[PDB]
């Protein structure tokens, strides 16, 4: 049992690492390290709610968007965790690039990332990220909301 | 060095365990859980900065403002994971309370949070905690910037 796991979790870590090396025409394939029921998605947004894409097939239609919206998208300074769990890994990393949504002028976004991936039968089941979307709010000269600190010292 | 290495994460994730858990009074003296020269803090800010401490005499000092800001904050839905480094942990978990910050309507604060834990000679050399701070701004009773979707389809 512990050979299997082990065995998991070498190939897991490639399958991580391909994801968080997809960049350009190539992320219009990145869709084929889910499963087929596979989801991915921006975990902190805005509304609290996630905005995730559930199966395969509708993640490469994504790829599309994605490719619209942050033509030149790169992940750097990419950290890989393997964890007791030989199908679940974290990433910090950070990630930059044009960002290009439509009603808002083109910008360059910039933030820091926390990723989670779980696997199933060697592919991923679920891709999750996590940033401060104030930083996403800046690049689209969206107005950041203050809290006055004026009784809160650090 | 594996066997010490095994010592080593051993040890640390009963240190994140007792972190996660303190809660009440006890939160008075988490601050020796770390090293003389440690860090704590919150990384996802309006700001765009951290709200970081270094110093556990410091760390001390400021778990009096936590108290009157976060009077009985509970950690909950705690999943620790080890990595390869013996003293590397993340923490995947939500916290809740009432939120007492000056100057603002007193609110109750959920969120969902990630911790990062890295260690020195058994205690806590750095912790940083991740969340959306949108979520807390509601807590506020400050209004939260919508990005409109018209163009933007998932
Ligand atoms: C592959 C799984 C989906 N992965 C992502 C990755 C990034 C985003 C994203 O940046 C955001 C939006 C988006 C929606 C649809 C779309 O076509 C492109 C962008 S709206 C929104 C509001 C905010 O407050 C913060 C971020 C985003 C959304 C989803
Ligand atoms: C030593 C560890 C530091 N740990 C923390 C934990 C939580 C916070 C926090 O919620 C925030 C602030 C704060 C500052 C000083 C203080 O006394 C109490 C609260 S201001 C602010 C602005 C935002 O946009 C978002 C969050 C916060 C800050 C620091």
């Amino acid at each position: 049992e512990n050979r299997a796991q082990v065995a998991a979790r070498q190939h897991n870590r490639k399958i991580v690492e391909q994801y968080m090396h997809t960049r350009g025409e190539a992320r219009l394939k990145r869709h084929l390290l889910f499963t087929e029921d596979g989801v991915g998605g921006l975990w902190t947004t805005d509304s609290g709610q996630p905005i995730a894409i559930r199966g395969r097939e509708k993640l490469g239609e994504h790829a599309v968007w994605s490719l619209q919206c942050f033509p030149d998208w790169v992940w750097t300074d990419i950290q890989i965790f393997e964890t007791q769990d030989p199908n679940w890994f974290w990433v910090e990393c950070r990630g930059e690039g044009a960002i290009v949504f439509p009603g808002y002028p083109r910008g360059q976004y910039r933030n820091h990332f926390l990723h989670s991936f779980r696997f199933e039968n060697g592919l991923i089941k679920e891709q999750r990220e996590f940033m401060n979307p104030c930083e996403q709010f800046r690049s689209l000269g969206i107005e950041v909301p203050e809290v006055r600190r004026d009784g809160l010292p650090s």
